[PDB]
């Protein structure tokens, strides 16, 4: 008489240089996405925006929230997901996953990792 | 893209004074129940029986497994679901979840809780 279904996913995008824009091949990782939180209404995701460490400190704030906007914005204008289920946050070059002294370690960091989660 | 989903399922069917049959009305949860089962092939199910404290203590050691032998059966023979991925276990009146003093209170201990788990 009890029946619960619980939600986890994770999505990794990643961005080209002083770039927020959601490039092609990530397009449909992003309409899973969507695709599940309308399989689970009551899901919600914690996207969060990141870049490597190079330029001024206030073009990363700027940068790395846009990033995390640009995901948000990609659901709720292409798949019309409810704007207030999604939360968004920037975090400059805070938090790498990778060495910044490499080309391939900042491109690592250029990121936006959501985390979606809920249950029906 | 990490994606995954867990079920978690309690199934409660309840029985009459010395009786093991799964009364129609709980037909359509252990529908239901077959339904999750297929949707997660990977799912089991735990079976417990019970039974009040009246009788025998050998009547009601065999009576609490077989009302969780019926839910099994119920599973097994009319949705087809494998069945060694249900247990069956029968704990007589040791494990009440009311009061034995009052007829509503045995009605409510003479039951069978499912729980199903399964992830995809």
């Amino acid at each position: 008489m009890e029946l619960t279904e619980d939600l986890n996913m994770e999505l990794r995008v990643f961005f080209d240089t002083n770039k927020s824009n959601i490039k092609d091949q990530y397009k449909p990782e992003i309409a899973k996405v969507a695709e599940k939180l309308s399989e689970y209404p009551n899901a919600t995701a914690r996207i969060e925006g990141h870049t490597d460490n190079t330029g001024p400190r206030k073009l990363n704030e700027r940068l790395s929230l846009a990033r995390a906007n640009s995901v948000k914005s990609a659901l709720v204008n292409e798949y019309n997901v409810d704007a207030s289920r999604l939360s968004t946050q920037g975090f400059a070059w805070d938090q790498p996953i990778a060495d910044n002294k490499t080309k391939e370690g900042r491109a690592m960091n250029r990121r936006v990792f959501a985390t979606i989660t809920g249950s029906r």
